[PDB]
């Protein structure tokens, strides 16, 4: 797939669409879809990394489980480990977490860790590929402003760098393009 | 009947981008400017006695016998659009004046063009010739637009009888409505 060429901001509208252009023509961009594409690939890359920078917690977290649940979790300890969940056995069906990747959404670590662990519970069986995918989604969730052109330019540069600037992880188009040729044809003035 | 359009910007020195509650507007500057000029000239050609201006450089025209017949048949029609032909013998005329509001410096070409429309139609009435002439006038005349220029254009275009379509029937505006944009991005 050809990489989209550098795009330059024209402006925005309604805190919803970005208007940009280059020599090729006009780009109309759903700014929310763009942000989702950018965020997903960021976290998906992160969770794939082999040795993240870890952050010890001021206060260690605790989690307690049934004999059924703790057992599911036990087989999948490798998987959870790779997604940034560092469980430490303290007793029967119980776990402690003292640290996490530094790139976890700040201040929502505990919620995230529980949700990841919950995912493994609900499926009973699951592999790294699907878990890493689910985890990056949950991370992208963590939390209509009208963007200035400097913020727009930053977003466009970031979008260009992703593996798919045209369609978001959930199937939404991100970009609608009218080439200069297409624009001339639509106005029928010079063609 | 578009509401106020607020500028987003311009591109390629050719297109203006604008928005309001109804969505996105992409405007061809050149076509917009002709629609704006047309609204003006259509009014002007409708005046029974407009301000007239003597020419510094009078024009001469020669026609075939049959063309001159057609020209004489349409004396009233031609005068109604500001073409004041004066007979001087066989198949020949001079023009010594014209409305002050004829596009400056392009009077000679315009007059010749208007007469040729009459010759080609063979028979044409005042209403249709006024329309054709105003279209011709609106296409006469000669960097990126400044912000005041963009606002003036948007307000002026909006103040015409058809902001969407040019005197020649081509689009002035490509409009992606809120509804259409939501569909495009499958929201």
């Amino acid at each position: 797939m050809d990489r989209v060429p550098i795009m330059y901001p024209i402006g925005q509208m309604h805190g919803t669409y970005i208007l940009a252009q280059n020599e090729n023509g006009l780009y109309i961009i759903d700014q929310h879809a763009a942000q989702e594409r950018i965020k997903y690939e960021y976290f998906r890359e992160k969770v794939g990394e082999v040795e993240p920078e870890v952050q010890e917690m001021i206060v260690p977290l605790t989690f307690h489980y049934s004999t059924n649940e703790a057992l599911i979790i036990e087989q999948h300890k490798q998987e959870l480990e790779s997604v940034g969940v560092f469980l430490e056995s303290f007793g029967s069906n119980s776990y402690i977490v003292r640290c996490h990747p530094a790139w976890f959404p700040k201040g929502e670590e505990a919620e995230l860790i529980e949700e990841i662990i919950q995912q493994v519970l609900d499926s009973k069986n699951i592999d790294i590929k699907k878990l890493r995918e689910e985890a990056a989604i949950m991370m992208s969730c963590k939390g209509n402003r009208h963007l200035r052109n400097d913020e727009i330019k930053a977003l466009l540069d970031d979008l260009r760098s992703t593996s798919d600037p045209f369609t978001c992880p959930h199937g939404r188009p991100i970009i609608i393009h009218h080439s200069t040729y297409e624009m001339e044809k639509m106005f029928k003035r010079v063609m």
